[PDB]
């Protein structure tokens, strides 16, 4: 028997606007929802999602095995030594079925100063053939920024509910330097299904993708109407509704650092459907020198004894770690 999660739909258009107690009144239910499951439904967010999936399947069904391999990144390229983020993440026929492609901060180029000294996480973004997929760059680059404004408000919502003034997090989170990321990730339906591809939980449920926690501050998820998706209570692992016209929300493993603990990483795990379907997160990052100082909401005194992190280490040990645990994507 698996139970349903409590995943509240919050109107966040407020957060937009200049009405600064109707922001206070969505920040309590940030506030309510990171407290339970983690997880809530932002709605009336104002970007158009009608075709995101449709984009994501069609540049996946369309692009050729002989481009995948000229955009994969270094895990399956030994010639793409400087693609370890961004790039094309293959199928493996029979072994992994998921595919997907990461995009970084259109900002990223010859010219920035961190591509110029090398940074970790920092790369140039690989672009398909534009006469093969017209006009794919284009969207991804506008849905990178359109997320981006999104995100900027979810944000000026969790600073607000936590006590503290709505750019506590966004004054971090700007465009010449966010390591935020996109991935656009196909699920494909598949007959007869590879079960090496399917992985069996402790429980005993078959999953495409094993338990963890987010590496961000906070994610931002659209995916087509597919439910797939699990949050680990006490009580267990408990089934997240889809909404393929609201965005996913929920607070990374750095949120649950800054806040000690008060807002934690929810533990989730992506179960198996045999079904075509469409993941898209955004990854909400910060600059690679960004530091945020903790804090702890429930003391009277609000002080925490927690190590302030820049993000870009941060950023560095949680992707290797997720690999390292769930395997290569
Ligand atoms: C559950 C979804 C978020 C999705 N999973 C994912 O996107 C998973 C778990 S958060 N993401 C990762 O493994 C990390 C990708 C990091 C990215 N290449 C980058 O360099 O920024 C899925 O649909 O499998
Ligand atoms: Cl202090």
């Amino acid at each position: 028997s698996v139970s349903k999660a409590n995943v509240p739909k919050i109107d966040v258009s407020p957060l937009f606007g200049d009405d600064q107690a109707a922001k206070m009144r969505v920040a309590q239910q940030i506030d309510a929802a990171s407290r339970d499951t983690g997880f809530f439904y932002a709605v009336n967010h104002g970007i158009n999602v009608q075709r995101l999936s449709q984009k994501t399947k069609e540049f996946h069904m369309s692009i050729t095995p002989e481009e995948k391999w000229d955009l994969a990144i270094r895990a399956y390229n030994k010639e793409h030594q400087d693609q370890v983020r961004a790039g094309y993440y293959l199928s493996i026929p029979g072994k992994k079925a998921v595919e997907s492609f990461c995009y970084l901060n259109p900002n990223f180029t010859p010219d920035h100063p961190r591509i110029q000294a090398k940074t970790p996480t920092h790369e140039v973004n690989v672009w398909p053939d534009e006469t093969k997929h017209p006009g794919f760059q284009d969207f991804a680059e506008q849905y990178y920024w359109d997320v981006f404004g999104l995100s900027s408000a979810l944000l000026k919502g969790y600073a607000l509910a936590l006590g503290k003034e709505e750019n506590f997090f966004a004054r971090h989170f700007k465009p010449d330097d966010t390591l935020a990321s996109v991935v656009l990730i196909r699920y494909p339906y598949l007959d007869p299904y590879p079960e090496a591809a399917i992985k069996t939980a402790a429980d005993g449920t078959k999953l495409s993708f094993e338990w963890h926690e987010d590496v961000s501050l906070i994610t931002v998820l659209y995916q087509s109407n597919v439910q797939n998706l699990q949050v680990e209570t006490a009580a267990g692992y408990q089934d997240i509704e889809a909404d393929d016209t609201g965005y996913l929300i929920n607070c990374g493993s750095y949120m649950a650092h800054l806040t000690n603990n008060y807002y934690k990483a929810p533990i989730e795990r992506v179960k198996w459907v045999n079904a075509e379907r469409q993941s898209l997160p955004f990854f909400v990052n910060l600059g690679y020198d960004s530091v945020i100082d903790p804090f702890d909401p429930r003391e009277p005194n609000g002080k925490s004894d927690r190590e302030p992190l820049s993000y870009g280490d941060y950023l560095q040990n949680g992707l290797v770690s997720l690999i390292n645990k769930n395997g290569q994507t």
